[PDB]
């Protein structure tokens, strides 16, 4: 009972900083799809790298663009199972623990209202959010709340202070939460 396949389930991920990224187990990010729609690449922090992750997954766990208010994206979906939303959230020149806390939804829904990456993880270095969603029968659930599922799935988030998700590292892949692997590289194996 062996199952090992991350590159042939993946149906959509963005990193909102750069433009186009291919990660080692054969995630690619596409070209900033929600502010302006077409244009180029922004880094206005370039040397200041993430600590958990790896060279080439440090430019998809650490590139950011630009913020407004009140802003995310669309993923069109027609297909039932297990499918797992994994983001990583950065930052780059914000000190303050409870006090610029942000907003999290998922097809309307409210899940993380209340983030704060300087209290989560302390000071720079990769945040993780995992939410497994379960469509069945035409339907959604998201964890303790059930609802119907029409068309396409949203990530919204609403703003806190002064900016809004900052550094974003957007992940969605399909089939079910014990085949995504996250692993550093290491000689020696025992
Ligand atoms: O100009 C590029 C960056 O602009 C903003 O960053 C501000 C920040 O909001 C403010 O608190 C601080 O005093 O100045 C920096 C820039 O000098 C945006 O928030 C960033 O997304 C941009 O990269």
């Amino acid at each position: 009972g062996a199952m090992s396949g991350l590159a042939d389930k993946v149906i959509w991920a963005v990193n909102a900083g750069g433009e186009s990224h291919v990660d080692v187990h054969g995630i690619h990010y596409r070209k900033d799809p929600l502010e302006g729609r077409v244009g180029r690449a922004s880094d206005y922090g370039m040397k200041l790298p993430i600590l958990r992750s790896n060279p080439e997954d440090q430019v998809l766990y650490q590139t950011e663009r630009y913020n407004e208010d009140s802003f995310g994206y669309d993923i069109p979906i027609k297909e039932e199972g297990e499918y797992v939303l994994v983001l990583k959230f950065a930052e780059v020149y914000f000190a303050q623990s409870q006090q610029k806390v942000f907003d999290v939804r998922v097809n309307g829904h409210t899940v993380v209202k209340d983030l704060d990456i300087f209290d989560r993880v302390g000071h720079s270095t990769a945040h993780d959010e995992i939410i497994p969603i379960s469509i069945k029968k035409g339907k959604l659930s998201v964890q303790g709340e059930v609802s119907t599922f029409t068309g396409k799935l949203s990530v919204e988030f609403v703003k806190g202070y002064y900016d809004n998700p900052k550094v974003c590292a957007l992940f969605i892949m399909k089939g079910t939460a014990d085949d995504v692997p996250m692993l550093q590289p290491h000689p020696g194996l025992e």
